[PDB]
């Protein structure tokens, strides 16, 4: 066939019933995640090519970085919370990855701070029990499918984006399969 099992994709061993549609898995400390969010902008063009209906998640994961990694997943539950997913996803990378200049727990609420969310608005939020939950989905989700590696797409709980098998000589010929194989498997 044109897609293959094994090739532009995998598929999961063991379905996880009721998954999101399209669930994405990433860490502000992983390095192809800095490419796909930056440079090729996977989410974005994934979200053109979806038919309508159907709703785009995104969970940080804990593995990687130790102790600020976790930080980093309360706080992007936060994010999440509040709405401001588009404002702090690019100085976090940059802040963890580019000028290094987030260390600690308090140099990720600067960030947020800086975008224009309020001191108090941050720290209840990061206090809730609203983004407890939301951690514990973050969480889950991962561990529904044993997640060891970011970043990763998986589609309906049942198919895994396997972009090793796609051509990567020119960035934008890269994105476009990327996003023709999750619509792809979407229809599926």
């Amino acid at each position: 066939a044109q897609y293959e099992d094994g090739k532009q994709y995998t598929t999961l061993e063991k379905p996880v019933a009721g998954a999101p549609q399209v669930l994405e898995f990433f860490s502000f400390f992983c390095p192809h995640c800095y490419q796909f969010e930056e440079v090729l902008h996977i989410s974005d063009n994934v979200k053109k090519k979806l038919p309508e209906g159907v709703k785009m998640t995104k969970y940080h994961v804990n593995f990687m970085g130790g102790d600020l990694g976790k930080d980093l997943t309360q706080a992007w539950a936060v994010a999440m919370a509040l709405g401001v997913e588009d404002k702090v996803t690019v100085p976090l990378f940059e802040g963890v990855q580019k000028t290094q200049t987030i260390r600690s727990a308090s140099d990720i609420r600067d960030v947020f701070i800086n975008a224009g969310i309020k001191g108090e608005e941050y720290d209840a939020a990061w206090n809730s029990f609203v983004v407890k939950s939301l951690v514990a989905q973050q969480e889950k989700a991962a561990a529904d499918v044993q997640l060891r590696g970011v970043p990763a797409m998986f589609v309906n709980g049942k198919y895994q984006l396997n972009p090793q098998g796609m051509d990567t000589s020119n960035m934008d010929v890269f994105v476009q399969q990327y996003a023709d194989t999750v619509k792809y498997l979407s229809e599926k």
